């Protein structure tokens, strides 16, 4: 659907399994989401945001059904304030910025 | 113009008299600049991020020419790595997400 930009772009997301909400992250390339517990084998990376950095838990290739459409790639999982949907996924569900 | 994000989408912005290139951030509720001499006065502010806080002077009905379209709102300066241009002027210059 369309998203107009007056109330932040959160989102329904199912992942490992779990349902979360997910905020529509035009400004993050990677996607972030708060500690969560994700299967398989990972690798250790710092972020860098706003405030400084963040250690995170790298997992690539994982599955996300984000409003329902689904998208496979890395998912990096810390101390993140809001889960973020970076713009790794974005383009996988095909989302546009538009004005 | 419709953009993809594939790439980050950076847009050209005139602030202040000067030009400056700023991402589209839908994840940012508000707008914030790299320091620059803006003329107005001022209120001190605090925002938080992924890795924590950073302090930033905030003006408000600064004048913003983002890629050609105008918009007046508050604009926070301060230590951010990248410009940021907020929801709060996303809306003004129609911008939406669309999937
Ligand atoms: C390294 O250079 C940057 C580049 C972009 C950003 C923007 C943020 N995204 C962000 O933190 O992205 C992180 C994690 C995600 O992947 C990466 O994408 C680019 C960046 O290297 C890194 C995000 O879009 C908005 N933020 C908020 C989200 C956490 C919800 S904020 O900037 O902290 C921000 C906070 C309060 C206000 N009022 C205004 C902005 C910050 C610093």
């Amino acid at each position: 659907p369309q998203i107009t930009l007056w109330q932040r772009p959160l989102v329904t997301i199912k992942i490992g399994g779990q349902l979360k909400e997910a905020l529509l992250n035009t400004g993050a390339d990677d996607t972030v989401l708060e500690e969560m517990s994700l299967p398989g084998r990972w690798k250790p990376k710092m972020i860098g945001g706003i405030g400084g950095f963040i250690k995170v838990r790298q997992y690539d290739q994982i599955l996300i059904e984000i409003c329902g459409h689904k998208a496979i790639g890395t998912v990096l999982v810390g101390p993140t304030p809001v889960n973020i949907i970076g713009r790794n996924l974005l383009t996988q569900i095909g989302c546009t910025l538009n004005f």
